[PDB]
């Protein structure tokens, strides 16, 4: 049948936990209520002393990434498994379009790729690498038809990805035209390229250059920038990997402003931080190296943590493109030649309660508020995900919050040979995982087929999002002074 009944735990939605049994079948929770019957059949997951939490959202991933036809090590076959392990139930990840092809093949690949493979639920973000008609026509398609509201713009990789202001302007025009949200990487391309060339007439090949290039003043900068764009256009805006202190701090005032802008730290940005940059052995500090940068002011995670906490930022993703031991030593000579990125997919979740609930900076709702359910809102599919609430889907976590684990490349699920979290001591561990309502981790186990998750299809103008913009084009349009012609002399 398909049905399960989850018993004599606490359920925690983003606005109040509650005691109360969850009953699950065909996919779905279908009640949710104190001292439930068991039907017949129906698998009881005992869940005392537990909590019972939405699975994870990952907002950010970038599964079997090529770099220079490498792939990431993290597939969506590993990578959902690893998800899964750590009480994440739905990644997001990113289409990687190259500059003049087309969009609607670059998600045709990626949905071929991700489809057989994915363990777990996932959907598409959509990178806008260049401009021009057929882009413009490629994005309302996605938006209309292939359930797609995100599409991500990069202010980096001058040659590459890059796009200047005038463009930024009109792809963000026509993002809040086809009622998609604008995600930005924000950090000033042109800084970057010119820091980088210097580090390396410096000498400075190492990843300590990878930081010194493009510091955060590089990464605020661009944050500003893009806000002030969006806001011009009324266009919802996105910021996808805060990592510092000072880019978080604008997005903050910008909300503080009434700005529609949402902000993303990632599990590195929040667990670890970039002074091992300067770490004596090269592999160790080329381990950390992503984009943008992790800050070596080792304040950075408790404040990003502190800004998460009080909603200045909103929600969290992992960046989660990783790659070997081997494959980061492509740049044991040259900084800007190791492929970026790191891990987080399977740790985020442990990470987040250690160093946000058990320390004292937030509590169990928001919590669930920061790690599923905004995800949910902001691309659209809440209360679907993200609730523990009769008709959602059954994405659903029991969740120890007292016991510890120790995270550890000796004993993670991920692919990559290390894990930028090694040693770190958790409070909060996922004992079981229910996932489109099968169980697909218990007893430190996963039970589960590559292809038995599903591609989510998302209708764009979504409400959290597009409400407030909807209202400003009806009441904030310019108004013309009133007034009589000039009737007086002009100059030759
Ligand atoms: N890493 C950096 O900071 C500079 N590089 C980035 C890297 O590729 O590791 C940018 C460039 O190629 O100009
Ligand atoms: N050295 C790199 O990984 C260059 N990367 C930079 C990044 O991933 O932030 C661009 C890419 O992967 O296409
Ligand atoms: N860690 C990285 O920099 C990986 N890259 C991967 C990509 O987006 O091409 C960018 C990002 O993750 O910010």
């Amino acid at each position: 049948a398909g049905e399960i009944l989850i018993k004599g735990g606490k359920v925690v939605n983003e606005d109040c936990s509650f005691f109360s049994d969850v009953h699950i079948r065909g996919g779905k929770i279908v009640e949710v209520g104190p001292d439930l019957r068991v039907p017949p059949g129906a698998r009881v997951i005992d869940a005392t002393d537990r909590l019972v939490i939405p699975g994870g959202i990952d907002t950010h991933t970038h599964m079997e990434l090529a770099f220079m036809g490498t792939r990431a090590v993290d597939d969506f076959h590993i990578g959902t498994k690893a998800a899964l392990a750590g009480g994440t139930t739905m990644i997001l990840d990113f289409v990687m379009t190259q500059k003049g092809q087309s969009l609607l093949e670059a998600y045709d690949l990626w949905r071929k790729t991700a489809d057989p493979k994915v363990c777990c639920d996932y959907s598409l973000h959509v990178a806008v690498t260049w401009w021009s008609d057929e882009v413009k026509d490629e994005m309302r398609t996605l938006a209309q038809e292939r359930g797609v509201n995100s599409f991500k713009m990069f202010m980096a990789y001058k040659g590459l990805f890059m796009l200047r202001d005038d463009e930024l302007y009109a792809v963000f025009s026509h993002c809040k035209e086809v009622g998609a949200i604008a995600q930005v990487h924000a950090e000033n391309g042109d800084l970057i390229a010119e820091g980088a060339k210097k580090m390396l007439s410096l000498g400075i090949t190492g990843p300590e250059g990878h930081e010194l290039c493009r510091p955060e003043a590089v990464e605020a900068e661009a944050t500003q920038r893009a806000i002030t764009i969006a806001s011009a256009v009324n266009c919802p805006l996105y910021v996808v990997h805060v990592m510092s202190k000072s880019a978080a701090d604008v997005v903050s005032k910008a909300r503080k402003d009434g700005r529609v802008v949402f902000g993303e730290p990632i599990a590195a940005s929040l667990g670890t931080d970039g002074t091992n940059y300067w770490h004596k052995d090269w592999a160790h500090a080329a381990q950390y190296v992503m984009g943008p940068p992790l800050r070596p002011d080792p304040s950075t995670p408790g404040y990003l943590m502190d800004l998460l906490a009080n909603d200045d930022l909103t929600l969290t993703g992992t960046d989660n493109c990783t790659f070997s031991r081997c494959q980061k030593a492509l740049g044991k000579d040259d900084f800007t030649r190791i492929p970026n990125g790191v891990n987080g997919v399977e740790d985020r979740m442990s990470v987040i309660w250690e160093k946000g609930v058990h320390s004292g900076k937030m509590d169990e709702n928001r919590f669930v508020a920061v790690t599923s359910s905004n995800a949910a809102k902001i691309f659209n599919f809440y209360p679907q995900k993200g609730r523990i609430a009769k008709d959602s889907d059954a994405d659903v976590v029991i969740w120890d919050p007292k016991t510890t684990r120790k995270i550890s490349a000796q004993t993670h699920h991920q692919a990559v040979d290390y894990n930028i979290f090694e040693g770190m001591e958790c409070h909060g561990v996922p004992v079981v995982t229910v996932s489109r309502g099968r169980v697909v981790y218990e007893e430190g186990r996963l039970k589960v087929s590559p292809g038995q998750g599903r591609f989510i299809h998302r209708q764009p103008f979504s409400e959290f999002v597009y409400k407030r913009i909807r209202q400003r084009d009806e009441v904030g349009k310019p108004a013309v002074v009133i007034r009589e012609p000039y009737a007086g002399e002009v100059v030759a």
